[PDB]
């Protein structure tokens, strides 16, 4: 995956709700390892699915982003999670 491009996809599409790895609408559902794991979201496959299809109050991005875009942003999320979004 292209993590640098994933970072840019994140700025363009995700930072509004998830800047710093937090979650503006559902604060407990962060992009940190503990919350991801609790929610069966600590994987590229789980993140790609949720980004593509949406979940609850998170909108879907399948029509907006290419498959490569989504793979890249999911990989970026996991990379940041590993560094606690520091
Ligand atoms: C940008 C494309 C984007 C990404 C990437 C993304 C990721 C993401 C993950 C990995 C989760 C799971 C977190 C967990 O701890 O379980 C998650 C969850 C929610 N998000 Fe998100 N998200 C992106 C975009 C956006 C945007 C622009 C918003 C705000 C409008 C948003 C909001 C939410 C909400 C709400 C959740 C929780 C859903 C639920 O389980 O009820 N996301 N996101």
């Amino acid at each position: 995956a292209d993590i640098n491009h994933g970072e840019n996809v994140f700025t363009a599409n995700c930072s509004a709700c998830h800047a710093g790895g937090n979650n503006v609408i559902m604060p407990e559902k962060t992009l940190q390892k503990d919350a991801l794991s609790t929610n069966q979201m600590n994987s590229v496959g789980a993140i790609t699915y949720q980004v593509t299809n949406g979940k609850n109050a998170m909108p879907a991005f399948g029509g907006r982003l290419s498959d490569d875009d989504i793979e890249d942003v999911a990989s970026f999320v996991l990379s940041q999670s590993e560094k606690s979004w520091n």
